[PDB]
């Protein structure tokens, strides 16, 4: 019937935003999805309009939060992030579970519009190495890390405002802790009563 | 600090009881341990006292609902079978999850009793599976299968009072599906939130 | 020396496409490939030529039909497609197991031409996520969708001409099923003695 | 219905025997068993009658053959072992699929009389780690480890009569590879048209 | 030709005794086993003699340390502990790795002793867990536990002289961990080297 | 810190380079990473610039050898093919690992250069298959299969300079295989050392 909104977020360099992209290479399309998000800073190298983001000036944005058009947006890391009610809302009517690579700000927006959101937050091992994945992908460069980390701490400080926490210390143990998480949501009894429904009709008879 | 108590019930020869066992056969005692119950019914041919059961007399066994000695108790299949309190309380109080075998009737006393315990019912494919289970474990004979079937349909009425359901189609899905709940409440805020109490503080400093 | 044709049908929407396309992920070119066909119907949105299909005119398709290009063809879903003899001979004389991602007409076509074939039917675990599922990803639309449905029925019926079944529940459980069936005929006599006759020679000496 | 009898054979020390027992522990009683058998053969150190094997006299056993007791019985590195006929009939009765560790005389004989049964021969990756392996555990010595090797040879040369092959190089890659070969079989058509001929009767409707 | 010695550290609860049991369980005779330690300490309950350990006098051990039997012993946590030379020498021979389940002092014995070994310490995530685990396996009691704790510290400070470094977390994790150790030092090519010298021959030739 | 250099070879056709690819697919640029080779040899279809390889003229590469551009570089198959210093020293300042698909005098290049580099040799079951990988790929052509074959015996006669030996016989072992070698290096004291530098100071406390 209706889909579950999962929000993820995490201080910069914790590998957020791959573990998510992992996570849905081995998902279908008619099972999970993801949210591509409205901005205004500017594209890295190799990155295409309309997948990663969808990029837009600071006045085309400002009018979108005019027109109404976010179920939720934010000012992060010195510029304007947004998703969409459009899109969000379509996807999740179909069964589809969606997925919202959002801030804490965003978090907290999308909690009180949509209450049976699930939440994780992400963290690493530790700060030294959050600075250590940022520089060791070469996207992003050396004034935009330090400006990251600065706030590296007060995103993190947000923790625990999320439903469930995973500390990506090896990506690879992380990956299988969401992919555990989105699986075991699916076998709670109110989801797995519609998808057996046909099942357990015929269960309780002979 | 505390663990978490996890009802699993099911139709007779759903495969529960096996799915548990070999679940446990992967997880050391510090994480996870069973309940061991008391019953009257008489021990199957290699079923040793004291691992898979208390075996006592109807007379020991009144005396015990007496004395309250249960956290829970009930009729199931003609015969008296209960869950003592003192053990559970004790592992409970060390951080280990522990699970608990029991029927329907068992699992709502546990549910007023303990309110944060998780319950997870499991269903076969079909009732022609189900009978074809019972025979095929030579544990059992021809009387007690036809009693258990009768039931087994009121038996498998009471699953949308759990939390979680497994459709046991295929053994080693189902003990993936199984391992996953309870790796999936382990990542769960408030409990990750001990467990990496370390962690956290060191990460919201310099 | 010689490879093995894998046919797999299913009602539209089952998602079996995107089980073979995972499938290839993990599976190197020089082991397992897949059948690229020719068809009349439009191209969906985000789909290349030459990757997905051979999109052709009803009229250059007509000639195919005439100049006997196809190992087999057929009529399904108000469009035509077909698997063109050249490609298919080539690459199976090379070892390399190909995929046939055809409808139960096209199957039973191969099934005479080429004996040896294996078949993989896969059904939804219920027509109500069948359709579900094709409006989940938002390639299809409306009228599309209820006219593939009429035929759901019709198509699930030819399933048990197939050599294996799977019941795609859920994607990863099926995405395993089909990697095994793969894995188990390459472990069947006629094959393995061929790929360690290396080994064997020695092994029967001193 | 009725279930499928898998006989495995192998050079002694390739390891088919230590690959069955860890395939049965992930395995439940009522989908797959393994049969005992009885042999005049002296009982190796940690080796209990009526697990492993029945241990009887050479007295004993030549009544069994006359008696007619069993499916299959044969000479092997000196000693007579069989599998009785009365057990195997039950168990497959049953729908549960039971194991023959037996060698290529007694595979040959099983197969004219059971046609449907499905064979696995395993190999060493060489003659020097057969002779390794049996070394390295502690049962058997040095008298009949030279005796063994001895034949290894003409034993590995019925390799081909066998429906599948593994080469048991590292365990577990060999374990993966018998699990499959047992998955695979299941998802046959015959087999999967019973275990859901609840489901597919549904599919087949509205 | 000549197998792998394999010592093991942790503090006393860090899981590694059920670490190297668990993996032993998927790890035939023939290519891994584990050494029986002699110890003074006075058996658990549900510890059988010759399995865990050997259990000997206070006595019995110290005309051991005197006959020279040991290839390793020390003092730790107040009692007496042993590896008995001839057991490991024979074992090793027949070129199947054998794990040693010893502390430090052991450790830093048999890295003179046998320079080619490989050790492996495990850690915690937190002393306050090495705490949890040792009451939640009901093994061990309250005066011993105190005791273990306040020398916990001491143990782990010795963790740099080892080859390998496993931070115990989760189980799961942690085994896995450990099971890949093992597997990779078998691709080293000396080992490989021998494994397939078979292959290699051949292969080097026309 | 620093990073780990894994140089990888193989006689053309072993499958190493579609095993590298496969390994990236599941690891993160801040972890993983391969670099891209210069090459005078001729783009094959559907082979991009900048990706693969960077595709340079025979007149531009004799001047990369001129300015000392080259880390490593030599002349295999007929061509010019070279790893370019600036990119490599870059990347392994990052902590990130990076992988060389190169030959073996590449390797031993490298091996005087980077004395901590780490070596994997990948063998392929058979010559006989060696050759069938190569035809079934439709990469490559007639002409040019015949000369790589006649180098692919001396090719493979390096192996034994290499710390790690491979042998692909079937694919998704192989990929375990690369990963476990991966996954176990960074269990090393050395490196879990510094990325648990946090954890440990606690540890050693009160
Ligand atoms: N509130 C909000 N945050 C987002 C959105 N899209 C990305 N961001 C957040 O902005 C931060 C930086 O994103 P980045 O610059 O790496 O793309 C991340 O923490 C990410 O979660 C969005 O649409 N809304
Ligand atoms: N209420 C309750 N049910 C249990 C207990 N132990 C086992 N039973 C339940 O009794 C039924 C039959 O158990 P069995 O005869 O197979 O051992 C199962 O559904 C099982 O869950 C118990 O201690 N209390
Ligand atoms: N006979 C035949 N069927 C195919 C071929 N290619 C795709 N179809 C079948 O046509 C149906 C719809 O394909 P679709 O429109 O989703 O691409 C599917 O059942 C699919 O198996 C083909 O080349 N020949
Ligand atoms: N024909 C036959 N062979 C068996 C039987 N049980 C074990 N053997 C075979 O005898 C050989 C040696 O068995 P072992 O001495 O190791 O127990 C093995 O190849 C094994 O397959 C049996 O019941 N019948
Ligand atoms: N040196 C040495 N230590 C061992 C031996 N066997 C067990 N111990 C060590 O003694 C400590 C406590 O062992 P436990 O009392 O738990 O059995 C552990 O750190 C363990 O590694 C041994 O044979 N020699
Ligand atoms: N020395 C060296 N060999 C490489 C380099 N890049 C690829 N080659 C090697 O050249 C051989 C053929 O490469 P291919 O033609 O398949 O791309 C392979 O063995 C490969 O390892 C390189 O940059 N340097």
């Amino acid at each position: 019937a209706q889909g579950t909104l999962y929000i993820v977020s995490a201080p910069s360099g914790a590998g957020k935003s791959s573990l998510i992209q992992a996570l849905l290479k081995t998902q279908p399309l008619y099972d999970t999805q993801v949210s591509v998000s409205h901005t205004t800073r500017q594209p890295r190298p190799g990155e295409v309009h309309g997948e990663h983001y969808f990029f837009v000036n600071h006045d085309e944005f400002k009018e979108m939060i005019s027109r109404d058009a976010f179920l939720e947006h934010a000012e992060v890391f010195g510029n304007y992030y947004g998703t969409s009610r459009e899109a969000i809302e379509q996807v999740l009517a179909t069964g589809v579970d969606v997925f919202l690579d959002i801030d804490w700000q965003g978090a907290q927006q999308i909690r009180q519009k949509m209450p049976h959101a699930r939440s994780i937050f992400i963290l690493p091992p530790s700060k030294i190495e959050l600075d250590r994945r940022l520089r060791g992908r070469g996207q992003d460069s050396e004034e935009v890390i330090a400006k990251r980390m600065a706030q590296a701490v007060a995103e993190m400080s947000h923790y625990a405002e999320y439903d469930y926490l995973i500390v990506n210390d090896d990506f690879d143990t992380a990956l299988t802790d969401l992919k555990t998480i989105i699986r075991a949501e699916r076998l709670r009894m109110s989801r797995q009563k519609q998808r057996h429904d046909a099942l357990i009709s015929k269960l309780l008879a002979d």
